[PDB]
């Protein structure tokens, strides 16, 4: 009948990929936007589903590295999931997901992140919500007065500021719970675009060290804090007084950042920010053994856990694993012995720190003795994961 | 001419009810009057008289709080009121000064209040230590829940109040600084003919009460007034019971205590809109009583030096030595690894609202950050939760 | 284990039915509202579903006559279809609709009308949107 097949795509297929991405996401083909697509394509692996050699569906996997509590993991950032409407039911995204997850596991990719249009649609392939965002909106009169502090702030061009903004970003604690180790081209790709231009300011300490930055814009009466990172309290107050100086030209201030369990509203004398918690990206462990052998477990005493994994689209992760965690961080991981049983969705939430062993045990997603679950939870990383990149 | 703070009894009931009706702008019905008489019989009212006329008033209601397994005496401050023609007479500040001194004399360890203004009460030692999560979901977005073992009964308040009280106190959310609720207090808060609730209880297949919902339908919203569950199958049973009202309602609404993780992700589609609301403020009242009972994590004998600033609690001010033995027990001693902070920061640190690492970064907890860190590892883990209003 | 049965209702069942209708439709139970329900009950055939001898679900059929292009047709107007929320998929309205459509055909009723909360729900018993 018809030849169906998954292909790894390249520079030679760029136009057919761009046409499908222009259709699926309803964007107008500006030459600027084809330029950005070619730039991404050269840094990404695309998998296409061809029916009679026509591209009908596609998924892209951009290889990132991620800083998970001091440990650098290869991560595949998934984007531009697109199918042409005439081929509903021909199985294309599912065929791609199955071959692509298997290929990424051959490459020993530990983790994969995506921003979903629909959470149930990606859950069937093993992904689960593991990230959230805090959205802050504060009226201009409510922005607090902040006393001037030591150090200086300089407004900078992107060319003069990009490498300092990269260093302060990578040095900042909130980049150390699963956040992207951002490469220079990705920083330019996301934070220097002609069509959505930003301003940037850097805070230098009184001894000359860059200790913070704000990337911002003003549009339709709102000061948008695009990004704000600070390494010291004195950098935080200096930049807060700098954002505050624009209050006479603006009706509100708005900020979306990664949420880790505690909002900033109480750092003001009047907690006047409206704070909304937003569902954000989903994640899955891809190659479980690579993942657990590198995982930074708390030191303690040697323990062994047998773990049973259900994982339909990652069948190499499935079955019973014995995990023995030594007195330092290090786990050795073996297949084929379980005290604890879960699907890859729940193990991903558990190990990345999204929910606790106690919570996932209570709601019966982590099954087995609650006391064994308690003890494994004590070896795990502390605090929720934070992602401050979009793709 | 003559100004003085006075302890009020029920002989002053009509003066105080007229101040509270005025300040809170409430219609003085016979029902609202007998709720006020009921509260007055359990509270200590402090008044400010100018020329013998009551012009301001603060009430302190005595509660017990469950803090990670330790019973603490807690003063619930409410009905702070004063008449508008007495601006600047210093009435609240004079009441707060004697009252706090009095509650310390009684060895009260903690005090909570719901502020009209945060800076107004922060001047007396209080600080935000509690947050609330506000969930709103459209009726079409309430998820479908499969049916589950056990039974639910809709229930009169008369018949359900004793099972609702035990399920609540046994729940682990009630163990992080929550009110240990008395029968009278539960009837006063959840049994009001002016604003009546329904109640339903979950019973396991073995017959044991494992959960309950208190709820009303008003103005097209299903109000989840309270929802507690001790097991996952009580959670799913009651989630389906709530979900069954979806046809008579355009949305569901629930405000409860926020401890850092919201419930939106338990749904297949995270469709709840979630806001975090600042909630009550707290302060350590008698600091020595608080730290002597405090449930520190077990570890090695450690000793710490803490400097406290506390302008309305002079009995707390100065340098303390606290030595925490290998179990949860601390010995506390006045006189003197120094750490320094105001009563506001120490209260957020010890109740577990912010971490020592964070309070050290933002320079509210002054001292060597490594010493702040060892102290933080001995502290209670997880934010405090309050599901009572006053 | 659990007992379940359709039962034809009447004046003795009035307040058990009124309490179900007040709950399901969220109305305040005034004396006027109760008198009008007592009035409708005396002109209606009512069915209930009991589970462990508690009324859990309910359907009412009011006998009407309809003028269809000159012909009088007996019509059963179905209404106050109500269930308590503790019960779900105990099959209650389906068990009632089967007995009641059979009783109505025995009485030679030609038509039934109802105001549906869900069109797919009553379409499983043969009803279709016609108005």
């Amino acid at each position: 009948m018809t030849t169906k097949r998954v292909k790894k795509m390249g520079k030679e297929e760029m136009k057919e990929m761009f046409d499908l991405v222009i259709y699926a996401f309803n964007q107008e083909p500006t030459a600027e936007r084809q330029e950005r697509f070619e730039k991404l394509l050269s840094h990404t692996q695309s998998y296409g589903f061809l029916i009679d050699e026509q591209l009908t569906s596609q998924v892209m996997a951009t290889p990132f590295q991620v800083n998970f509590h001091g440990v650098r993991y290869p991560m595949a950032g998934i984007g531009y999931v697109a199918s042409y409407p005439e081929y509903r039911g021909e199985g294309g995204i599912s065929a791609i997901m199955k071959e692509m997850l298997a290929d990424l596991a051959k490459q020993k990719v530990a983790l994969s992140y995506l921003a979903p249009f629909s959470y149930p649609f990606y859950r069937q392939y093993g992904y689960e919500q593991t990230f959230e965002q805090a959205e802050y909106t504060i009226k201009t009169e409510d922005w607090p007065r902040v006393k001037r502090v030591p150090g200086t702030i300089k407004r900078v061009s992107w060319a003069d500021g990009k490498e300092v903004i990269k260093d302060v970003y990578l040095e900042n604690q909130r980049a150390h719970s699963g956040g992207v180790i951002r490469e220079t081209w990705w920083l330019d790709y996301t934070l220097n675009r002609a069509s959505k231009p930003n301003n940037q300011a850097i805070y230098y300490s009184s001894e000359g060290k860059a200790e913070g930055y704000v990337i911002y814009r003003i549009a339709a009466g709102t000061f948008e804090i695009v990004e704000w990172n600070y390494l010291t309290n004195t950098a935080f107050k200096a930049l807060a007084g700098f954002i505050g100086s624009h209050s006479g030209s603006v009706q509100s201030f708005h900020w979306i950042n990664g949420f880790a369990g505690k909002d900033l509203n109480d750092l003001m004398p009047t907690p006047a920010a409206s704070v909304k918690i937003l569902p954000y990206m989903m994640a899955r462990i891809v190659e479980l053994q690579t993942f657990l052998e590198k995982y930074p477990f708390q030191s303690g005493e040697k323990e062994t856990y047998s773990l049973e994994i259900e994982d339909s689209y990652g069948p190499w992760n499935e079955g019973i694993w014995t995990i023995t965690i030594d007195e330092q961080g290090k786990a050795t991981v073996t297949k084929g012995a379980a005290a604890l049983k879960a699907d890859i969705q729940t193990w991903t939430q558990l190990f990345l720190g999204y929910r606790s062993a106690e919570t996932l045990s209570f709601y019966e997603r982590l099954q087995g003795d609650a006391t064994i679950a308690q003890r494994l939870g004590q070896r795990l990383v502390k605090g929720m994961p934070i992602l401050e990149d979009y793709f």
